[PDB]
């Protein structure tokens, strides 16, 4: 199918066009500055702005098939890239009639509950602009969404094992984010669902299909 | 009747509960410190922090009659209070069967279209955490709720005159900000009502009660 990336040149997106690089699909890498997307035979470079308004995202994301979200700041513009960035993209998937759209977010992003200890008051501020965007596409979008929250990025060797929705905060490769996006596209009942994970012992194939067992489809 | 403030030791703060002093209600200030509470005959300093949980500050919030947010982080925590803070204190008000809510927020806030030019260039994070905290009120509660949003803020004398609902942005007086909330906590029609305003022409008084000629209740 084809897909538009958005974060393309961050750390993320580079692992998951490198991951995508090696499927059938037609990769559309959003970028600002299109030179900075890595060359790939299946990969074109699309000139892709945060700061711009819904209706001039959306003028890009016709004709795609899915969008995913692996846009980040770095923690150095929150407001503006993180949750802003992130809601105006889902309202131009709207506005451009794009259903399928994958969220890179965190673990426990709308459990507040869970936000105990030191580790997660450093990251106060990027939870709460991850809370925020995901309230939104949970609650104020109609999209055939799926949103992702892994622990903490490492930048070790994918292992290929995760385990998931186990309600533990625990380190992840990259890697292994990357190809458990490449293969929630391919997971058509993990639309609606909102999914967290961490490195583990579980082939994320295997990780995903174990969801069939109580996954719901609301109608 | 019994008035919670959050915000009190904050400049609008303090205007509000000069403005309130000389009513028949029964005020309750909330701060992090009670001694910053200034002193009036009429104010009861309440401690209350923006950090703590929504089940925390619905503690402070029982049995009151109206519930009015003037806090604010002077652009220096807007993740934490003008954001996250603020959406907490709706969810308090809830859980403390709070109904009526009132929230200062500013010109153009539920308007994105809108935010044109170097103005609104230089204050689009505030923005940002205002715009989501104005979405939260509006779209994921049910509070009698009213949203005053006025133009920049001066510290120059009221004039008690203003004027409402005319797409402007343009300065008002801190004072006239105070005044105007005051006056709305006694204006059943301004439920569920978004309302813009600006020093003006019009007396406070008379500018709210010509909302009446095209305001309609929601049944």
């Amino acid at each position: 199918m084809k897909i538009f990336i958005v974060g393309s040149t961050g750390r993320v997106g580079k692992s998951l066009l490198k991951s995508l690089s090696t499927t059938d699909y037609q990769i559309y890498a959003g970028a600002r500055k299109v030179e900075q997307v890595p060359q790939y035979n299946n990969v074109k470079a699309v000139h892709f702005d945060v700061d711009w308004t819904p209706e001039e995202m959306a003028k890009q994301l016709h004709g795609m098939d899915a969008i995913i979200n692996v846009s980040g700041s770095g923690g150095k513009s929150l407001l503006k890239v993180d949750l802003y960035g992130a809601v105006k993209l889902m309202q131009a998937a709207e506005k451009a009639e794009v259903k399928r759209f994958i969220l890179l977010s965190t673990i426990f992003s709308l459990q507040p509950e869970k936000w105990i200890g030191a580790g997660f008051d450093a990251l106060k501020d990027y939870y709460i602009a991850k809370h925020f965007a995901d309230l939104y596409l949970t609650k104020e979008t109609n999209l055939d969404y799926t949103i992702i929250q892994p622990g903490a990025l490492t930048e070790e060797e994918a292992t290929g094992l995760i385990d998931i929705n186990d309600e533990v905060s625990a380190s992840n490769t990259i890697g292994d984010v990357a190809d458990t996006i490449k293969e929630l596209v391919m997971t058509d009942h993990s639309i609606g669902k909102v999914i967290s994970m961490h490195n583990g012992k579980t082939a994320i194939k295997e990780a995903l299909e174990s969801l069939l067992e109580h996954h719901h489809h609301h109608h």
